[PDB]
């Protein structure tokens, strides 16, 4: 009800405030040689980590507004991480260091639009001088090395993730997965993957990792939308007498259906699952028979007139293994005859050969390689169950980094690609000299990362940073060995795109931060 507001240099000072709190804590993990920040519980036992992550998500301030900017630089920092698959406190840092320059220049008097216009501008120029400076990550060597550093060294994860990419291509579909024995195997399957998520959080499984995974599964693949249960529950019937799990496939799923879907999972009667038909219009359909052609089912369609009251287990679509996160969902397995298959992609494949408008000729392909290609999962074996669990988070984490790797590429690592460019960018100018002191603040900043490093390293950064800006291309400086020399030659490298997205991101809430003239929150 009643709010507190406020107005100009009050409000900036307590965002500061609060955003510095949070750089504070979460930038002392900064680094190879990090410092620990034990997160107190309630629990009895305070957790030790290392990881921005866990730091930035579990700090909050009494104070409403240090609170509140403290959160949209912590949600930036999120949406970086979802983005790259890393770069949390390096995000966060150069957040930090923007809104600090920032904010110190407008109480000299400038223009704060004209900040973030030219904060804006060098950030572009970065990216293209990021662009310019990645190195391609094509080779199965490059894959190999990429896998091994991601991974705290681990080459086998490298080569593992070597030849998976080496059978399903680059942009394939690649999942990891338990495995019995001691040896890693890895298997292709028939499978394709569709960015689609779980329409509700509450169908999750497995909270460890969040995804709906469901052990040989039985789905529903349904064109119309559903709303209600009485369509629908033979379905739910059929596989309660099968024993089976259930999932749904359909254009949206809405209603009290949703609900009461979720209350059977939380019961336990039967799993539920539910993910949205990806794409729209008659797209959609067709992606959607695609999928029925994979797993030998057929979709409920209203086109042809049929319904869903006589669907039954003999006449719909069943899977081996599917894994459904957030945004995306991976069908592993596709139980059905492969002529089946063969017959779609021969038909899609006339689809392209007598296609006419460019943009569906390009969806037209991508349909069929994701048709086509099929899914590689690769299994980890070890001797207990428990480094098997471990080995299984690094083989998570050196997937993403070379997915990432690969869709952009690779700079060097521990801040020297920022610094690097921040150097090359050293004689950019704007329209005013407001946006000039921006392109200052926005060069600094990317500069702060790497001097936080070194100084959590235990060396002083000044010198650091100037040596490092003395020299060019990827050479650095190295916080581990501490020396310098070629920064990918000593393997410590990340990819372009996390970089990429931290300066993005980081610009992003400095802008809005600088130029806010506001502040309301509820009062205490």
């Amino acid at each position: 009800a009643a709010k507190d507001v406020k107005f100009g240099n009050d409000a900036r000072v307590k965002m500061l405030r609060g955003v510095n709190v949070l750089a504070d804590a979460v930038k002392v993990t900064l680094g190879p040689k990090g410092r620990n920040v034990v997160l107190d519980k309630s629990f009895g036992a305070p957790t030790i980590t290392k990881d921005g992550v866990s730091v930035a998500r579990e700090i909050e301030l009494e104070d409403k507004f240090e609170n509140m900017g403290a959160q949209m630089v912590k949600e930036v920092a999120s949406k970086a991480n979802d983005a790259a698959g890393d770069g949390t406190t390096t995000a966060t840092v150069l957040a930090q260091a923007i809104i600090t320059e920032g904010l110190k220049a407008v109480a000299a008097g400038m223009n704060p639009m004209d900040l973030k216009r030219g904060i804006d501008k060098a950030v572009t120029a970065a990216v293209e001088e990021l662009k310019a400076l990645s190195v391609p990550c094509s080779d199965s060597k490059a894959i190999a090395q990429v896998g091994t550093i991601s991974a705290n060294s681990d080459e086998t994860v490298g080569k593992l993730i070597a030849e998976a990419m080496d059978k399903v291509g680059k942009e394939g579909v690649i999942t990891v997965e338990d495995g019995t024995g001691l040896q890693d195997e890895l298997d292709v399957v028939e499978g394709m993957q569709f960015d689609r998520g779980y329409l509700s959080p509450y169908f999750i499984n497995k909270p460890e990792t969040g995804a709906v995974e469901l052990e040989s599964p039985f789905i529903l693949l349904a064109d119309k939308k559903i709303s209600n249960i009485r369509e629908m529950l033979p379905v739910l019937e059929a596989v309660a007498k099968a024993g089976k799990p259930l999932l749904i496939i359909a254009e949206d799923v809405e209603g009290e259906a949703l609900a009461t879907l979720v209350v059977n999972t939380m019961r336990g009667i039967v799993k539920v699952a539910a993910v949205k038909a990806p794409g729209f219009g008659d797209r959609r359909k067709a992606m959607l028979q695609d999928i029925a052609t994979l797993t030998g089912g057929t979709v409920i369609s209203e086109e042809i007139g049929m319904e869903l009251e006589k669907a039954t287990l003999e006449d719909l679509g069943q899977a081996k293994r599917v894994v459904i996160n957030k945004d995306t969902t991976t069908i592993i397995d596709g139980v059905g005859e492969e002529a089946a298959i063969q017959g779609r992609v021969a038909q899609i494949r006339q689809q392209i050969e007598e296609a006419t408008s460019d943009y569906d000729r390009e969806k037209l392909q991508e349909r069929v390689a994701k048709l086509a290609g099929g899914v590689a999962v690769i299994k980890v074996g070890a001797a207990t169950e428990v480094e098997m669990k471990e080995k299984k988070a690094r083989v998570e984490d050196a997937l993403h980094a070379t997915r990432a790797a690969v869709e952009e590429g690779v700079v060097a690592g521990g801040g020297v690609a920022l610094i690097r460019v921040a150097s090359k960018l050293a004689d950019l100018r704007g329209q005013n000299e407001d946006q000039n002191v921006g392109i200052k603040v926005a060069l600094r900043a990317m500069e702060a990362p790497l001097r936080q490093i070194v100084l959590n390293c235990g060396e002083e950064p000044s010198v650091v940073a100037n040596t490092v800006k003395g020299g060019d291309g990827n050479y650095g400086y190295n916080a581990a060995t501490e020396e310098y020399g070629n920064m990918i030659d000593m393997g410590i490298l990340d990819p372009t795109k996390v970089t990429r997205s931290a300066l993005q991101y980081a610009a992003s809430v400095a802008g809005l931060m600088i130029t806010t003239e506001c502040m309301v929150t509820d009062l205490p």
